[PDB]
């Protein structure tokens, strides 16, 4: 065919090729020592690999089996428990430890605030999320029903005063709260002055200083009327632009243009859930723009590039500079799936997860040397990977060794390749000291994946009975215990000032009063960072790193614990009755549309995160996980009688239209209805709840990459 061959493997010529002319030139690595290596890594980790998945399937089928064996109605909690030590679902928990990991970045270690996930195949949103560590707080208040479109406030077609004097108003109170004037507020400021290394703000009748002259970092122009005034709090920074030859600077009482905030300090870049990527050339396109960021050299058409560092004058007088970028992470995939872009002599597709690990490990060297600019990523030496999806201590073992095996395949220095620790399935949870000991030298962070989370729960108890709705989840026990706990194994092993303790995702893009209103939670919870979905997004998840001193909330956090091993087994089964006959209909459409809305532009787009509207039109921004959910939900609701198969037929038949209408404003989509045994896309999102219970663990890729690969086949004949 077109394949090269290399010992016992066979790859994708699209791939060996980008390889070859590509990622390898610069990094000093031998190309055929990396193929060798390639096809050694492969062959030595591949049953290992294997071995992992098949101890998954058979401790759920003894799962399955424990509850099938009885008819009680309460969970006895002390067999469950000791049935699941049994079977070495439960491990022992180790002795204390402190975490050793070494040569990570401040933005890891130290500072707090959002951090980014976008889909590395969006290279246009990939350099815009990178560019989102510096972002208007103008912009994001204006932009957005932060300020309430009231009367009078309404966003038109173009510049509404008032709404722009409720946005100046809103950032000065920020200002007070957050840098505060030692007498005064900044909302009665006429000007800023730098003297004799002090920042002076000028007021009606007096001048005054900061209450703490330490939180002035620096300016711009000349220290007599600055071009901007940088300040400091919690780690993170403010700058305040000043031009009263602006749109809004005129209006302004001390001239202010704009206040900037940092705020994606750091960003992933996903391989995983956020994108479509089923074959060779996907996984190129992939790999692709990872190296443009990686070499610093991506630019993308409506001519977008990454930023420069940002450069300042010190209070003193002297000159420094800033980083301009969000500090990159890749997310690779899991233990799971497969992928073509490598077959074995055998036609045995090769583990997408060791592939990435050795490619996106590659690829991200470029980042560790110089831009043709100064390098572009860590300073420090490391390369960052956030994995998902795994469950235990051993599936974090074996990642571990993994990066070792590649480590030396590249000719890195062991440890380079440092882990994000997703907790995001039970078997990890559980076990989740025993997870971050067994990557106690590379572990820099762990994170709450809390959608993929309620997938893992359902899937697991699925013989147990009927589970609560969707809706219901977020408040459950179980989950309420596993985000402590995640917290509290994260302080115990040393995060603080070590690694990132982070939570999860806002999804709802356009309710972002009702994130600053609420997310708060998440860094008021001891959390170091906290995912966000957009640029605009970030800049508000910073005001809350500023009004939260995560640093103390995490010193006054150590040594507690939160969360018992009975809480975090709390099954979220429904009570006996809970729902009258319409709640079940609504849960119904509920999930079949979130399944149809999101597959339609996967199988038929190959777009993996985009803005979807949800069946209220409430616009939602998920990753896959989302599809592992309510799959998993109506197989369980199917399962145990709740609903027949025809309910879930007419929803779906229900829901798909409605799904059609929501994707009028875009030229390429294909209807669903009424020829749904003609949609792939439909089939795709029938076969995921009707086949959800056999799936491993609920996993929807096997399923998804099949319809998708089905629909790229017929497309082309
Ligand atoms: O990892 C999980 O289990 C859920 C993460 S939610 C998410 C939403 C959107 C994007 Cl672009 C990325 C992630
Ligand atoms: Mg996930």
């Amino acid at each position: 065919t077109d394949r090269v061959s290399v010992g016992n493997l066979r790859i994708a010529r699209v791939l060996y090729d980008f390889v070859n002319n590509e990622a390898l030139p610069g990094t000093d690595i031998d190309p055929d020592s990396f193929w060798a290596g390639v096809d050694k890594v492969v062959a030595d980790l591949t049953p290992q690999n294997q071995a992992l998945l098949n101890a998954r399937d058979e401790l759920q089928a003894q799962i399955d089996k424990w509850h099938r064996r009885r008819v009680i109605e309460p969970i006895d909690m002390d067999a469950y428990r000791q049935f699941l030590t049994e079977i070495g679902y439960l491990l022992p928990e180790p002795d204390d430890f402190t975490i050793t990991t070494s040569g990570v970045d401040a933005e890891i270690t130290t500072t707090a605030g959002p951090q980014l996930v976008v889909p590395v195949l969006n290279a246009r949103f990939a350099l815009n999320a990178a560019n989102a560590r510096w972002g208007s707080l103008y912009d994001a208040l204006y932009g957005t029903d932060v300020i309430p479109e009231t009367d009078g406030a309404e966003k038109g077609p173009t510049y509404n005063k008032v709404r722009g004097d409720k946005v100046i108003a809103y950032a000065r109170k920020f200002l007070d709260d957050s840098v505060p004037l030692s007498s005064g507020s900044f909302g009665d400021a006429t000007g800023f002055t730098v003297q004799d290394g002090q920042l002076v703000v000028a007021l009606p009748d007096k001048s005054t200083g900061l209450a703490n002259p330490g939180q002035f970092a620096g300016y711009t122009g000349a220290a007599e009327s600055p071009t901007s005034v940088l300040l400091i709090n919690h780690g993170l920074h403010i700058e305040i632009l000043i031009d009263p030859e602006s749109q809004v600077g005129t209006t302004d009482r001390a001239g202010v243009k704009d206040v900037i905030l940092e705020s994606a300090i750091t960003t992933i870049m996903d391989f995983e859930d956020s994108v479509a990527a089923v074959d060779a050339a996907d996984k190129v396109l992939g790999y692709r723009n990872w190296l443009g960021l990686n070499k610093g050299d991506l630019a993308a058409a409506v001519l977008r590039v990454l930023n420069r560092d940002r450069n300042y004058t010190a209070p003193g007088g002297g000159q420094f500079t800033l980083p301009g970028r969000s500090l990159m992470f890749v997310r690779n995939v899991g233990h799971l799936m497969t992928n073509d872009a490598i077959v074995d002599t055998d036609g045995s597709e090769v583990f997408e997860g060791i592939m990435d690990a050795l490619f996106t490990g590659l690829i991200a060297i470029h980042g560790l040397k110089a831009s043709d600019g100064p390098l572009i990523n860590s300073r420090t030496g490391s390369i960052y990977i956030v994995k998902p999806k795994m469950h235990g201590p051993a599936e974090v073992a074996f990642t571990c060794e993994l990066f070792s095996r590649v480590e030396d395949v590249l000719g890195l220095p062991q440890n380079t390749m440092k882990i994000g620790i997703m907790d995001e399935e039970r078997r990890t949870t559980v076990n989740l000291k025993a997870c971050i000991k067994a990557a106690a030298d590379r572990v820099v962070f762990i994170n709450t994946g809390f959608l993929d989370r309620t997938g893992d729960e359902i899937h697991t108890s699925m013989e147990a009975g009927p589970m609560v709705r969707k809706g219901t989840m977020k408040s459950q026990p179980w989950i309420l215990a596993y985000e402590d706990h995640n917290v509290d194994a994260g302080l115990a092993a040393g995060f603080s000032g070590r690694a990132q303790v982070g939570k999860g995702m806002w999804t709802m893009t356009e309710l972002m009063a009702d994130m600053v209103e609420t997310k708060i939670a998440q860094p008021r919870a001891g959390a170091s960072t906290a995912w966000v979905p957009s640029p605009t997004a970030a800049t508000l998840h910073a005001l809350h790193y500023h009004q939260v001193d995560v640093a103390a909330v995490q010193q006054g956090l150590a040594g507690k614990r939160r969360a018992t091993i009975e809480q975090l087994l709390t099954i979220p089964l429904a009570k006996e009755l809970a729902w009258a006959p319409d709640e079940i209909r609504e849960e119904v459409d509920n999930n079949c549309q979130s399944i149809l809305g999101y597959v339609v532009r996967w199988v038929d787009q190959g777009v993996g995160a985009s803005k979807v509207p949800d069946i209220h039109d409430v616009a939602l921004m998920e990753d896959r996980a989302t599809l592992r959910i309510s799959s998993q939900l109506l197989a369980n609701w199917l399962r145990h009688g709740v609903i027949t198969s025809a309910d879930v037929r007419a929803s779906l038949e229900r829901m798909a239209p409605l799904v059609d209408r929501q994707n009028a404003g875009d030229v390429a989509y294909r209807p669903m209805a009424p020829n749904f045994d003609d949609s792939i896309a439909f089939l795709a999102a029938q076969e995921l709840i009707l086949s959800g219970a056999q799936q491993p663990n609920g996993y929807t890729e096997p399923i998804l990459h099949r319809r998708r690969r089905e629909f790229k086949a017929r497309a082309a004949e």
